[PDB]
């Protein structure tokens, strides 16, 4: 019952009880709360609640000291205190943003924002508030009961009436009863188990509440400038593929933590790989949130880096199968690639975190907890997806909103920016570089002549609230009868049911935005299925387009970045 103050540090025994989280609030800061806010319930070694037999006064505004207990003023005694007076709550040891953090419900993107403009430890209240709040959110929505089982990846479903049912796409994981993990995708569903087990027809899932437990570290340790690298030991003799990374490899042993933005296919992963070549005996811990940008992370070591002296960290819950060539579980082998989520408790001379624009203030905290580091590297592009925020509803999330690393890549700048991309044929390394990068980033490749942009708003259905664009499609089809070459394209698009749709219709491989995120491919066909503000959005348009080696075809629905796609336009 005795801590320290969530907005001054000062000690105090007072804590909201009315928070979601419970945090210890000074005296100062504890009044300016209740004072401001509905929260009126404060506790110390007991709740400030009225002692008297049968009253049911908890409000601290009304309360008093009558010696040792608490009474309102109907039952306190002539000799008594008010609790609160003098800008004061009483208690042992005797804020505008942490009202607002405290009450919001975390529907709005002014929520997020404020959870990154406030001070730090401010951050840490309000990503551990909005986990909570996100975690018990998960309760509203009702159980999937197996009406009938059809075949080993389809079944019918049977929906608890009175609560609401949750999107049915990867993003929403169930858990099967304990028959393991289910996802479903669209009255015939499609599923899959991650232990491939004979479904019961009355067998049940459940979308799975995980405690939060709380943060201690901050999102970023303090900025610390070195005058000479620190606690590394440069190669003298480094091979010439990583020669272009010298420099940012000596920024990052010259300051505590370093942050590179890297657009698509500028070398993210040669540059997190290159840097255990030029610190050859560097301790480095290799993290990102997901297991797929992990597992890139794992390729690009595989080629580079001793195989012997690599662990890949798997948590016993295993959830999706990952990268199987390394020593797995070994965590004291000085290579360690590991999702946030699994890392355990360690010593670094380098930690890596990869992928940071998908990275929550959580993420930030639970990394600065569990790894204790010489120097933290944050890579990725805030011109990139973010994490879905599932509570998020009304406004947009900026990039500089979207984590501690975002907000510094987008105010102060990136301290390393690799500046070349050699994945993407120019014309969509020029359309993203004037779009997003304020035309910092050059084409290493020439113009391919096989980028084409297609104005069509076609028709949009919707199965629930995923968007279908069944004529977009159709002129793909038309597309693919003339261009044999994109019969391996990869399909994407910014809906799940769009894809679903595509895949019967065209069979070619089908993402989403979001999922294509890190993977390329030699063709793509997008189709932006509406004009929303989920498909408008720049940070997924940017990842759309800048996935494709070679070609790419835009349908596009949306006149602005149809025009600015540098595309031939095409026609029916
Ligand atoms: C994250 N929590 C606080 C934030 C202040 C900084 C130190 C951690 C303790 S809380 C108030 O959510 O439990
Ligand atoms: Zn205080
Ligand atoms: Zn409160
Ligand atoms: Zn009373």
């Amino acid at each position: 019952a005795v801590g320290a103050c969530v907005l001054c540090n000062s000690q105090t025994s007072l804590r909201c009880g009315a928070c979601i989280r419970r945090p210890f609030l000074c005296c100062k800061c504890c009044y300016d709360h209740v004072i401001s806010t509905s929260h009126k319930l404060v506790l110390s070694v007991n709740p400030y609640v009225c002692n008297a037999p049968g009253c049911d006064v908890t409000d601290v505004t009304q309360l008093y000291l009558g010696g040792m207990s608490y009474y309102c003023k109907s039952h306190k005694p002539p000799i008594s205190f008010p609790l609160c007076a003098n800008g004061q709550v009483f208690g042992l040891y005797k804020v505008t943003d942490f009202n607002a953090i405290a009450t919001c419900d975390w529907t709005n993107a002014g929520d997020y924002i404020l959870a990154n403009t406030c001070t730090e430890r401010l951050k840490l209240f309000a990503a551990e508030t909005l986990k909570a709040t996100e975690e018990t959110f998960k309760l509203s929505y009702g159980i999937a009961t197996v009406r009938e089982v059809l075949s080993d990846r389809e079944l019918h479903l049977s929906w608890e009436v009175g609560k609401p049912r949750p999107p049915l796409n990867r993003n929403y994981v169930f858990t099967g009863y304990q028959i393991g993990e289910y996802t479903f995708e669209k009255d015939a569903v499609v599923y899959r188990g991650t232990t491939t087990y004979k479904l019961n027809v009355g067998d049940y899932f459940v979308l799975t509440s995980h405690t939060v437990m709380p943060l201690s570290a901050p999102t970023l340790v303090p900025q610390e400038h070195y005058v000479r690298i620190t606690g590394l030991y440069p190669t003298l003799n480094i091979s010439d593929e990583f020669s272009s990374n010298v420099a940012n490899y000596q920024k990052v042993g010259m300051q505590k933590y370093s942050t590179l933005q890297g657009p698509p296919g500028t070398g993210k992963s040669h540059f997190a790989i290159g840097l255990a070549l030029y610190y050859p005996s560097a301790r480095i811990v290799y993290t990102a949130c997901s297991h797929a940008a992990v597992d890139a992370l794992c390729e690009k070591a595989l080629k580079y880096l001793p195989i012997d002296k690599c662990s890949r960290i798997i948590p016993a819950r295993a959830r999706v199968e990952c990268f199987d060539k390394f020593k797995v579980n070994s965590t004291l082998e000085q290579y360690v690639f590991c999702t946030v989520n699994a890392l355990p408790e360690t010593t670094a001379d380098i930690v890596v975190f990869d992928e940071i624009s998908m990275a929550t203030n959580y993420d930030l905290s639970v990394v600065n907890a569990r790894l204790r580091a010489k120097h933290y590297v944050y890579i990725g592009d805030p011109a990139q997806l973010p994490a879905p925020r599932t509570l998020l509803t009304k406004g947009t999330l900026e990039p500089e909103y979207f984590n501690s690393v975002c907000r510094l890549m987008k105010t102060i700048g990136p301290d390393m920016f690799l500046g070349t991309c050699r994945r993407c044929p120019a014309e969509i390394v020029d359309t993203v570089s004037a779009l997003v990068y304020d035309n910092k980033l050059k084409a290493h490749k020439d113009k391919s002549a096989q980028c084409f942009k297609m104005f069509y708003k076609g028709v949009i259905t919707h199965d629930v609230s995923s968007a279908i664009n069944r004529p977009q499609i159709g002129v793909v089809r038309e597309f693919l009868t003339r261009n044999p070459a994109w019969r391996k394209a990869v399909f994407i698009s910014p809906y799940n049911s769009q894809n679903a749709v595509a895949s019967k219709i065209l069979g070619l491989p089908t993402q989403t935005v979001d999922s294509s995120q890190g993977s390329e491919y030699d063709y793509v066909i997008f189709t932006q299925t509406t004009e929303t503000a989920h498909s408008c959005n720049v940070n997924r348009f940017n990842v759309a387009i800048t996935r494709a080696k070679v070609g790419i075809l835009c349908i596009m629905s949306d006149r602005d970045l149809y025009d600015k796609l540098q595309f031939t336009s095409l026609e029916i």
